[PDB]
């Protein structure tokens, strides 16, 4: 799955690797269960769809807590603008 | 770029759309420029490689934040897991 | 996301198609989950990596069960074949 | 078709992952099948696709009972979830 | 799925495009399922691989049967070559 | 090409691969071309179109027949339903 | 199949679109069959695989011609290179 | 990018399809800047498209040309059809 | 493109077909670099390395057509190119 | 991600291609983002869509002067064309 030979890779750089391609994948997953949730004609399924979507979130918040232990300029980007109030630009 | 059409969708969905893919292509490049940064011989390209990886997290981070204004879950599971101490799980 | 018309299409096949490519996206997430708990050198990504795969198994019987519940050949194949003992063929 | 090399993993998974891939196949020709069936403008072919669809349903039955045989959570949620009346989200 | 706009196409192409689509799909996984039976090392899924498999290929039958029947080219062709006995590049 | 490793692929398995996708491209060439076909306004490129349209039919139609009689289920399966008259799903 | 919306395309646009494409996908065969007949172990098949390799180079020969007819300087590039003698460039 | 392994493939044959895909890149490239030469409103940048338009087919004739030379099929079928008058079916 | 076009500012639209048009011919220059290297035939290596830089030329051409027509793309060109020293 | 076996590439061509690749990529951000800047309908998110826009257009500057600096023919083309005035087309 990654751009350049294992070889060449340290084990730290695959580690991150399986996190952030998970991370996209449930982004990807709360985007596409939300369009669902919109345009879905049936409330049981809909109801299903958003619970999914909303443990999607959670699968990519926990993921991208590892990321922030285990990457310096994570915790340090994530600190800066995460939970803040005022203008985030 | 969405799977349902616009018509059924509402606006703040598609702003939220918008977003999420924002932060998946900016994830991408993180993973993407890392491994080149492992893997590059050229140490003026490697870097640029790895200025421009943190930059993009940086762009994940306000997209994200944005993403934790405008949606109750991704604040409520984001406040859960991010800057915690103890098993993520 | 359809391949034919919305025009032509019940609303109903619309629906089943929601809840189609949701269970195939989260059979997509088990399975690379698993592949990257068996493969993950870290300990703290592997159970982040492991419980996301498990609440995708779950994602999935959730949104299978609404397929059988609106689906007549759904419910006759899943109550042929589910929890039985002997040769599934 | 793996994403990790196949020498870290456990036979098992790799099991799992055939399975698990035919499972999604047979989906998408059943959502893709079922659309053309509601399009198509020739009946004789509308009944192919129409016995087609359902086959696959059939297929993906058989390899999930494998799954639920060779995996305990999978085993456990299908348990959970198959063959109840209620909410789902329950 | 179409490549030209709907509004050009006679219908009766979109119905081969709709049978033909079908009979590549089942061939696909003819193809795979057939890979996964020669590297599965469980017999149990085996089986069930091979069942399905061979199913595609009735699936794949079934649909190419409706395109002889409305393609005239799709007759001529199939009938020069199927079910013969010679070499294959000279019936 | 191949979803499983070569090393655990049987040559015969990795064969009827070769065979199968080149069925399948063709498939897919007969399909683009005849709506090309529909929806082209020079009439000197959609006889070329047609022209090569068939050409692939025919192409399909001779690695179906190595199919055949390489794999007893596709020769099974093709017997049951090809040339045949009356229901498809009742043969 | 356009990358531009049809209404702003030229018709004769589109119709050398229709042959270009043409021509790709008959390339593609032409080099895919061609590796197939150097790869494969069965000599019935290999037979098969190299007719409609050839046959592929014709019908990519037919609609160049068309292109060329319909189209001024792939008239003009294509007669300063075809069928010449020595170094291309 | 061999659909085969490099192992089976013969030299030339692996020369033939650097020179396709060649040829298929540059009619890629001819078919998207004449669609953008229709659709654009800037002249200058049109100006720049189509002249980029034509070179690609120049690079497009000069690889087939090469082809023509080394693959007798290919320059049979080419001089079959190629500046011909009349029907080319 | 990725939104509606009937959203899309008619400039927007445009600088979208330079892009990628920049991005194609940059793709085909890396194609071709790595065809020049593998080649085993030195009349086919001629023509890829000819075709490469060609298409090194069209991206140029399409990038100054941007730098024109964009303020930011105009600073930041300004800012690096042909500069001596440390890029970062 | 190379189209041709390492072992036969020369070491700058692959990164050359690490450039190449990543000024791609930036250019993809750029049409995007600014896409997104149009089409947006919260001021909140388009100025963040904004500025990474505008980021990704330096990342993409960085990069290309790395390539003017390692590549004979980027240094002549683009000295030919950047910073100029007239038709672009004959510089
Ligand atoms: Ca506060
Ligand atoms: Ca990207
Ligand atoms: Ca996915
Ligand atoms: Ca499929
Ligand atoms: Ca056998
Ligand atoms: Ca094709
Ligand atoms: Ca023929
Ligand atoms: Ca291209
Ligand atoms: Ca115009
Ligand atoms: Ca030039």
């Amino acid at each position: 799955s990654t751009h350049e030979p294992l070889e060449v890779l340290k084990e730290e750089t695959v580690n991150r690797h399986r996190a952030i391609v998970s991370v996209m994948e449930e982004l990807e997953a709360v985007d596409w269960y939300d369009q669902r949730v919109d345009a879905s004609t049936d409330p049981e399924l809909t109801a299903i769809l958003a619970h999914n979507r909303d443990e999607a979130k959670e699968h990519a918040a926990m993921t991208l807590e590892w990321l922030r232990r285990n990457d310096a300029k994570w915790a340090e980007h994530l600190r800066t603008y995460l939970f803040t109030e005022g203008p985030i630009t």
